[PDB]
């Protein structure tokens, strides 16, 4: 660790980033980069990415825009802001809070900041107020947008061609793809309006306070502008229809979109989330995702 420290120190230093050598620790992180954490000279707290892959700038070119966007509009919730931005660091000061939760992977399920069998009622209200902010960016207005951006039919048509490619690569269980198709084919029920989403929103990603609310987001490589649906199932998945209910009402009364069958589509969206998981097996080529998928599938 001295060795991998002293090149933190040297890299940093480089961009002119000085660090306090004892606070710097390493994340468990993945195929793409190295995520530090590490306290500077003025007392401030930063998060660094080490690149682990080359054509660093062609790969956080979509991410950069979309922060670029959060940052210039959204004022309710905090954004990572890469201060420091080269093919051999980027470095952005760490937002307040703490995540609402983290992913353990050997339980397959969250280690909780909050009460799960209490769960604060401000995490969905301020929730609520910060899709609602996202959600209303006016994304058009960018000159040079490299970001996938649907209308809502190309969001339909998205869903039902991803879903083509999944029956195909490992196949699906008859009676899943049945409910899916029924789905696709319920006018009604299909949003009539995106918007710029997160794209990963999930409490891994939610930075809350004390008192659990949202106060930022982070990791942001999956923002699009598409069905704003997307945003919503951690809600579902974590908290079940209460905590999605929840956060729909707080959504729609500040002004988020809405319609009469959104709850209902996005029950529908969590019953494809094995589309998501077959593309995520497909793309990193974890067996245990292959699996997942494979019984998600249910092939
Ligand atoms: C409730 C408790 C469960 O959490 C959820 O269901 C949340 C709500 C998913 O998001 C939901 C909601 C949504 C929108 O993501 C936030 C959706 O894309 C995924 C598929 O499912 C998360 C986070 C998924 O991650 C995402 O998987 C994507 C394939 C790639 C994505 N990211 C790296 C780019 C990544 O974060 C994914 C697959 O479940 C993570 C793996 C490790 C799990 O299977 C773990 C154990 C979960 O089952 C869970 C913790 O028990
Ligand atoms: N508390 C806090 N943690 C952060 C922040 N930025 C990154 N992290 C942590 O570092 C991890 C990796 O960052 P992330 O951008 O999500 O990397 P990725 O998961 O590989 O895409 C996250 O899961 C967080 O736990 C921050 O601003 N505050
Ligand atoms: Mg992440």
């Amino acid at each position: 660790m001295s060795k991998d420290i002293k090149q933190v120190i040297e890299i940093a230093k480089k961009h002119n980033l000085f660090l306090k050598e004892e606070t710097i620790q390493f994340n468990e992180s993945g195929l793409d980069f190295q995520a530090v954490f590490a306290q500077d000279n003025n007392g401030i707290d930063w998060v660094l990415r080490l690149p682990r892959r080359e054509d660093v700038m062609p790969r956080t070119k979509v991410e950069k825009q979309a922060l670029d966007l959060v940052n210039k509009y959204a004022i309710s919730f905090q954004a990572p802001n890469w201060i420091i931005y080269t093919e051999e660091l980027i470095a952005m000061k760490k937002l307040d809070g703490v995540p609402a939760g983290t992913i353990d992977h050997n339980i397959g399920n969250y280690i909780w900041e909050i009460d799960i069998n209490n769960v604060p009622e401000l995490f969905h209200k301020s929730l609520g107020r910060v899709l609602a902010e996202l959600h209303s960016i006016p994304s058009n207005k960018a000159a040079a947008l490299d970001l996938v951006v649907h209308t809502p039919e190309e969001a339909r048509m998205s869903m039902k061609q991803r879903m083509d490619a999944v029956r195909a690569k490992f196949g699906v269980g008859e009676n899943l793809w049945n409910r899916w198709q029924a789905w696709l084919n319920d006018d009604d029920m299909w949003p009539k309006k995106t918007g710029l989403i997160h794209g990963d929103v999930h409490a891994g990603h939610t930075m809350i306070d004390k008192d659990a609310n949202v106060t930022g987001l982070i990791d942001w490589t999956e923002a699009k502008v598409t069905d704003v649906s997307h945003d919503f199932i951690f809600n579902y998945r974590a908290f079940g229809e209460e905590g999605l209910e929840a956060l729909i009402l707080a959504y729609k009364e500040i002004g988020g979109y809405y319609w009469p069958k959104m709850k209902e589509h996005i029950i529908e969206l969590n019953a494809a989330y094995p589309v998501s998981i077959a593309e995520f097996a497909l793309v990193s080529g974890i067996e245990e995702y292959e699996q997942m998928a494979k019984e998600a599938l249910e092939v």
